[PDB]
DNA sequence: GAATCACAAATCACAAG
DNA sequence: TTGTGATTTGTGATTCG
DNA sequence: GAATCACAAGTCACAAGC
DNA sequence: CTTGTGACTTGTGATTCG
């Protein structure tokens, strides 16, 4: 979508036990932590705040 | 235990900043439950 | 230090599977890659070429 | 067989250095060296792993 | 995983045998 | 005609990254 | 095939304002 | 203080070079 393609990252605080988590998991399976972050964010707005997505 | 930093999609978080202006909260907060519900969805395992 | 404070990185390609395991352990218990790799090499030239230190 | 591939990764320069005038002069390559002091490290520290 | 060294074996070539 | 030297070409081993 | 590059992910440490 | 963020470091697939 236009505002994806076009815009850019932008730095965020988050709960270091629950970083730490994903980023163990990646390490091991594949991935990296922004793409989890990236989705986990997604899903939070599509059902919390669906018509702003 | 405390924060750490993570760079995310510009055009999520400009709508998490809209929102946490326009209503309450702070993007912190958005950021620490979306990850502990998605961890709950799919990584329940981790305790 | 002067000399190590403006020091630069070279990159090198290693073998996946001993990458991984550094991944992971570092992903668990702290560090980076490149501080493992760092503290490898010197290990090594200490080990065998502690003229060139 | 042991066919396996690899990864980049980033090393301290003057350290590289000291590897790629040493092999220039007698013989091997950067890579090979890099891997085994990399081997080495992790039977040292992480010898369960390997 | 191409380029360039280095060296052996075809290709030529004029002259003598 | 054919043996010697000069000459070019194919190719396996080797360098550079 | 080793070596290097450049663009993406990840972290740091000052900045803003609670 | 806690939170927000741009500058900087580290990570690594893509690309070069021969």
């Amino acid at each position: 979508m236009a505002k994806k393609d076009i815009m850019g990252d932008k730095t965020v605080r988050v709960r270091a036990d629950l970083h730490h988590i994903i980023k163990i998991e990646t390490a091991k399976n594949g991935g990296n932590v922004k793409e989890v972050m990236d989705q986990a964010l997604e899903e939070y707005i599509r059902k919390y705040l669906p018509d702003k997505l």
